[PDB]
């Protein structure tokens, strides 16, 4: 019924007209209060690669990412890349990846991810050295999907409580590309030089 | 009427019985959703210095702070102290400082702050090197109060949007004590050595 769904899937960019759909689908995945401005920006601003997967013409999945230089990484994740990667080095952050529950396990998520990788290759060549993202600790399904796709769990991010707001805990997950890697400790060097 | 209010003010620790009052007063200052567990912890856990100011026996102000080693500072604020301050160095973070609006400008906030400074001296001696806190960009009144009290604006903290949650923008404000200072740049050294 839905069994054949991948054969009826097309890829397109998000656009302003998609905002209400995007609110609905994102809200289903994640209980978080993004402002309208966030939705307008991700849907309409070319700084983002925002790609939808449609089934029978209706969005059933999306990936939203930003390719940016390493200085734009928030300090909590600054150490995803070693210091010997210069300030000009690029990374891609995945703001959102999701697929509608009924449509999961048909290969849509993988297709979206692959599409982003292709986009990175054409757009940034070998300059981009990591793709990174955040997952809630609770998301067993997502973690499995990413781990199976070579993403590594970089570190735990704790609950954050402040006047500015509250953040749930999470993990940063990173796929390294084009030779990227995290900072190396004394032992890491001892190993490479040693052996 | 309220004019004489400081003469009728007493200081006491927060306790479990205060939680509903604390929710009410904090909520009036800040629009943020702390979980019940946060309130239980700040009211009852001795890891925190949580001090209330009462007028006619009722809480009209409070300060909540935690004295902690520097490794416990979140990475966004790691650079409040220079690297030559060892890992054993302590800082105090102010989780909350507020006074009920009608009772403001009677000296209650200053008293709470001074009390924390006294607590730090007896508790940590000269080991604590900074007191730091966060304010929303919107808080003109708080900024004035802190700036007048020698706190410096260390840096801007941007809006944060993620699956984990949303944070409003803010500033980190720091008072240095016992010789504490931020990292020094090449020019900063050139100046000290130079002149
Ligand atoms: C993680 C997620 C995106 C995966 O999407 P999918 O669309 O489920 O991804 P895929 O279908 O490509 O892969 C899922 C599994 O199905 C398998 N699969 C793909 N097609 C299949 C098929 N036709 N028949 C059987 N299995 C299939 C894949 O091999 C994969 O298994 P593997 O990891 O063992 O290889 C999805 O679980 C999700 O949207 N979760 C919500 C995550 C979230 O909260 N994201 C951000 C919040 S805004
Ligand atoms: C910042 C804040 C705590 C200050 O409290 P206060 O109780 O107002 O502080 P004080 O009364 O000590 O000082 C306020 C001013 O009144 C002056 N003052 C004190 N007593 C006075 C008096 N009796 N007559 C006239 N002025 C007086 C003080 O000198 C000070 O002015 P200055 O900065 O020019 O010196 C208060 O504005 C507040 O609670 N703001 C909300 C901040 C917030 O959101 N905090 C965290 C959110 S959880």
């Amino acid at each position: 019924e839905r069994s054949s769904a991948l054969s009826e899937v097309s890829l397109r960019l998000l656009c302003h007209d998609d905002i209400d759909t995007v609110k609905h689908l994102c809200g289903d995945w994640f209980p978080i209060e993004y402002p309208d401005s966030w939705y307008r920006d991700i849907t309409s601003n070319k700084k983002f690669f925002s790609l939808a997967a449609t089934y029978r013409g209706a969005i059933v999945g999306m990936i939203v990412a930003e390719i940016k230089n390493r200085t734009k990484i928030h300090k909590e994740d600054g150490d995803i890349l070693a210091s010997n990667f210069s300030v000009d080095t690029q990374v891609a952050y995945i703001l959102s990846l999701g697929v509608v529950k009924e449509f999961r396990k048909h290969g849509i998520g993988s297709l979206l991810l692959e599409s982003l990788k292709d986009h990175i290759s054409t757009t940034a060549q070998d300059h981009c050295k990591a793709i990174y993202l955040h997952v809630l600790t609770t998301n067993n399904t997502a973690i499995n999907f990413y781990e199976n796709r070579d993403f590594k769990q970089h570190h735990y991010l704790p609950y954050y409580y402040s006047i500015r707001g509250v953040l749930k805990d999470g993990f940063t997950y990173v796929l390294y590309i084009n030779g990227g890697h995290p900072p190396w400790t004394i032992l890491d060097y001892i190993q490479h030089l040693g052996s």
